[PDB]
């Protein structure tokens, strides 16, 4: 794994980091990126090789700002995934808003300085996350890892996610793939080192945090 | 285009077919398939040359017996897409709701003759969407799309559906795809063509509907 100053330096230069969680929570890893500049080609990378359900985690205050209530008051997932209300961006040039442009489009609106609740569809096709107020050392997810990424790389507080997915094999003339999964551990790393792309744990993140916090 | 009861049989064999709605509206294919038995295989390849988003049309009737309530109340989508809360299957196999495995597991669940509301966990990864009590000829959607090509292929009143993307290209060793899009007219029944699926328009769909109901 790499170490996180310079997954710090990656993501501060936008580019997406491989960031692999507990093997005893859900023990995936994501493609994570500082949304404020996501482009339109990096989503349809992103998308290509995610899950495809692409993410927006944010910080509460930015939740209250952009008027984005959770999407169920009685939370029931185990994890608690924090999601807000689903958006699309105000935007003229969105058109359905699920194209890799229109999701990156609402995922740098998410991420502007000046964003106000009004620049938002709502519902719409890019899931926004509520990280926790104490970060990473507090909730050991993804969602809290991209939002201390932005911190730490001194980005807006609007980060992007998605589980990076194994898609399995092709099948000549067939619409199937087989045997899909998700991918793991040194898999994770490979796919990283494929695509130029610094890879790391949140293990790792929360022992760099608590060089200045000390332990939760 | 392949004519309707063509796809009609395709569909009650539990194929995906490839469907397009009107080019002044959204121009674009989704692939649609029963929820009843998709499967794991299935799933990966939905995931794989779609969106990603996958969603789960259903009747009113089934929204109320599965207690499945509109996202939002004051709906801005400019279509009205109704998505319900997302869910995830709630089952011992399931694991972190994102897979092709636990996708495709929500979606069979949803279809269940026998489904319940505490088989689901809210929120989740797979979105239910409301089909209007009218079908196809009172909204000419994707939604209403998958329902009727259920009713009409005899099946549990609950489809999948999900946008056919245009991934573009690969660019070697890095993080991007070059010019990528949504999959429209002629390249939608390429891409049917090339997977051994029907390929059929909602215009069509809407035709075949009229020739018993009557124009709405
Ligand atoms: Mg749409
Ligand atoms: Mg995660
Ligand atoms: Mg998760
Ligand atoms: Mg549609």
């Amino acid at each position: 794994f790499d170490a996180i100053p310079d997954v710090i330096q990656a993501f501060k230069n936008g580019e997406f980091v491989v960031v692999l969680d507990d093997p005893s929570r859900e023990n995936e890893a994501d493609l994570i990126i500082a949304a404020e500049s996501v482009t339109t080609e990096q989503m349809a990378f992103m998308v290509r090789h995610s899950s495809g359900l692409i993410c927006a985690p944010l910080t509460p205050e930015r939740t209250t700002a952009l008027d984005l209530p959770q999407m169920v008051t009685h939370n029931a997932d185990p994890r608690g995934t924090a999601y807000t209300v689903s958006v699309d961006a105000e935007h003229p040039s969105t058109t359905t808003g699920i194209s890799a442009h229109d999701r990156a489009l609402a995922c740098r609106m998410l991420a502007a300085p000046d964003a106000q609740p009004s620049h938002f569809r709502r519902p719409g096709h890019v899931f926004p996350l509520r990280a926790v107020a104490g970060g990473v050392r507090a909730r050991r997810g993804h969602t809290e890892a991209g939002v201390e990424l932005c911190r730490l790389a001194g980005k807006r507080p609007v980060a992007v996610i998605s589980e990076i997915v194994d898609d399995g094999q092709e099948v000549e003339g067939r619409a199937v793939r087989a045997a899909p999964g998700m991918l793991r551990g040194d898999e994770c790393v490979a796919f990283a080192r494929r695509w130029g792309l610094k890879v790391c744990t949140i293990e790792d993140m929360i022992a760099h945090v608590e060089k200045t916090e000390g332990k939760l």
